[PDB]
């Protein structure tokens, strides 16, 4: 018998908006989703590097700096993970959606008045909501130097939740789970993924690993 307390906290309104204008309308390319990510990962990796010029020890929790890719078909999941800087659980609740700054308004209005297409969500400050297009239920695992492993998640609808994580230890990073929409599983076929990983990834200096999971 296993015990965890699960913290649920309500959406700022704007992302909430947000969330359901990505969920709700037509887009015939949601390939940004996937950029989204990789350049989160490419984020998290520079902060912790630059921290480490500053201050080595900050490497000791994962000395390797690299994203790993995951599509598996029979969990109907794409995972990647990144050894970055990771969140702490305060770090999670701030920056994943009790606070909205200027650019969720503006980037409903531009992607309403037709100035802004779903492909600009990451100029807007807002491009890890972009998961929305192709997943139902988003899970972000995270581990920051700073505080113990955290699990995310939400299904949209208004709300998400955060618990102390037991599943697998990532020392340091984080770990982001999108369980795919059944009309998007396609970006989980191994040549779609693989190929749009080398589209998407020319500019990245980390190395990256696909790793393809069959089942049995
Ligand atoms: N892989 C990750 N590692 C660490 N922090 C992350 C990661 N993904 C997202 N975040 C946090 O979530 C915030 C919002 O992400 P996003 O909506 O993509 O906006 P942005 O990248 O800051 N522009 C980021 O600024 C980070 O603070
Ligand atoms: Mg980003």
């Amino acid at each position: 018998m296993a015990e965890s307390q699960v913290e649920r906290f309500t959406f700022q309104a704007e992302i909430n908006q947000l969330m359901s204008l990505i969920i709700n309308t037509f887009y015939s390319n949601k390939e940004v989703f996937l950029r989204e990510l990789i350049s989160n990962a490419s984020d998290a990796l520079d902060k912790i590097r630059y921290q480490s010029l500053t201050d080595a020890s900050v490497l000791e929790s994962k000395t390797e700096l690299e994203i790993k890719i995951i599509p598996d078909k029979t969990a109907k999941t794409l995972t990647l993970i990144d050894s970055g800087i990771g969140m702490t659980k305060t770090d999670m609740v701030k920056n994943l959606g009790t606070i909205a700054r200027s650019g969720t308004k503006n980037f409903m209005e531009q992607l309403q008045s037709g100035a802004a297409d779903i492909s600009m969500i990451g100029q807007f400050g807002v491009g890890f909501y972009s998961a929305y297009l192709v997943a139902d239920t988003v899970i972000v695992h995270s581990k920051n130097n700073d505080d113990e492993q955290y699990v995310w998640e939400s299904s949209a609808g208004g709300e998400f939740t955060i618990a102390l994580d037991h599943t697998e230890p990532l020392g340091r990073g984080t770990k982001i789970v999108l369980h795919m929409k059944e009309d998007q599983l396609d970006y989980l076929d191994e040549t779609k993924i693989k190929n749009l990983v080398k589209k998407h990834s020319e500019f990245i200096q980390y190395p990256i690993s696909l790793l393809t999971i069959k089942e049995k």
